[PDB]
């Protein structure tokens, strides 16, 4: 990778040309080319891509990945002095530390909350079990109540996680790695709820994320389910909102998951030098920060300097309220086949192609099982498996058809 570059890759939904902006300021003192890009799903091509001439020197994305990442060797540890980790908060370093070593820099608190449209819903409701009696209401008025991604667990797994669906269990400090409660009965009864929303027309397996947007943004439905990052499209539709607490379900809080926005550096990259340079005098600086932030929100920040001014925006301020009430993400390189797991189960469940107990009852065995590097060997496996038994039952069969005719 021609060193005396920065190529950095960074999720489009983000504020991909505010940190472009950040890159002119370093290239105006070192006089370095920074090039910030987007391509759709990095998260994925990253450890395919990274050990070569076309990895990218810098790489965002929520902490979770990190540890996949860190495992594989494709992260350079981070090295910064206490007197900069002082700078943000600690549970931000935390959650980008795996085996007690630093692999990126934390940059944002990211949590979903419920975005509703103040003229369609005066009062938003207080309860997930409110809202099919408003789509009545709304269905009737040319709406609809409610309208977010199906097709990404992210968005789906505060309601599973609200009467106590969990991922991976927490004991002594440490995740237990084959014990997974997305099969559990509070997470069977969150999917079960939004199957029968999607069962009774109130929504729609079809919602992917840019028809939520739409919907939301071009005054179609009250409410949409989402991030910070979405906040600056919805400022332009000047679609009066609203930026609340997710509804209880089961009279439990919405528990989402909680992503820290981090910046982890190629092991790969020459320019680690810069890279550290950059993040820690350039990004990671009120400056930076407000540069990405006008662009499309970081929401919640990890610089504790900026954090101050951003928290009094009351936005920022139910974003963290979200999160209290949530969980941050594990970053154990197991959470690549959980996430799998649940996009899968949560498809195949509101598209009818499995129940919601038979869905939950994969999403368990596979999540459990670590990693979707076997899918195609065990496939292959299951087939001859199954083809032996089959053979077995036509010879049972050949073998008693043989004795009635030696019968006669
Ligand atoms: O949908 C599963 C998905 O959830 C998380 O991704 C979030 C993340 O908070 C941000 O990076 C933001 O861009 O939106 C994403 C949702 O589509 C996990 O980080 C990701 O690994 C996982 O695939």
């Amino acid at each position: 990778i021609e060193e005396g570059k920065l190529v950095i890759w960074i999720n489009g939904d983000k504020g991909y040309n505010g940190l472009a902006e950040v890159g002119k300021k370093f290239e105006k003192d070192t006089g370095i080319k920074v090039t910030v890009e987007h391509p759709d799903k990095l998260e994925e091509k990253f450890p395919q891509v990274a050990a070569t001439g076309d990895g990218p020197d810098i790489i965002f994305w929520a902490h979770d990945r990190f540890g996949g990442y860190a495992q594989s060797g494709l992260l350079a540890e981070i090295t910064p002095d206490k007197a900069f980790q002082d700078k943000l908060y600690p549970f931000t370093w935390d959650a980008v530390r795996y085996n007690g070593k630093l692999i990126a820099y934390p940059i944002a608190v990211e949590a979903l909350s419920l975005i509703y449209n103040k003229d369609l819903l005066p009062n938003p409701p207080k309860t997930w079990e409110e809202i099919p009696a408003l789509d009545k209401e709304l269905k009737a008025k040319g709406k609809s109540a409610l309208m977010f991604n199906l097709q990404e667990p992210y968005f789906t797994w505060p309601l599973i996680a609200a009467d106590g669906g969990y991922a991976f269990k927490y004991e002594n400090g440490k995740y237990d790695i084959k014990d997974v409660g997305v099969d559990n009965a509070g997470a069977k009864a969150g999917l079960t709820f939004l199957v029968d929303l999607i069962k009774n027309k109130h929504m729609n397996a079809d919602t992917d994320y840019s028809i939520a947007e739409a919907a939301f943004n071009k005054g179609e439905t009250a409410m949409t389910i989402n991030g910070p990052w979405a906040w600056s499209n919805i400022d332009t539709s000047k679609v009066n909102y609203g930026v609340t607490v997710l509804p209880t379900f089961k009279g439990q809080p919405s528990k989402p998951f909680v992503g820290v926005l981090s910046a982890g550096i190629n092991a790969a990259s020459p320019n680690k030098e810069l890279a550290k340079e950059f993040l820690e005098n350039y990004l990671l600086t009120d400056e930076g920060l407000e540069a990405v932030n006008k662009d499309k929100p970081l929401g919640a920040v990890a610089l504790k300097s900026y954090e101050e001014e951003l928290a009094k925006d009351p936005r920022i301020a139910a974003t963290m309220e979200n999160a209290q009430k949530g969980e941050i993400m594990p970053n154990i390189p197991q959470m690549s086949a959980f996430w799998y797991a649940v996009r899968t189960a949560v498809i195949n469940a509101a598209s009818g192609r499995q129940t919601v107990d038979a869905a939950l009852a994969a999403a368990q065995t596979n999540a459990a099982a670590g990693s979707e590097n076997l899918y195609f060997q065990g496939m292959a496996t299951l087939e001859k498996l199954m083809k032996a038994f089959e053979s077995l039952k036509s010879f049972q069969q050949q073998q008693q058809q043989q004795q009635q005719q030696q019968q006669q």
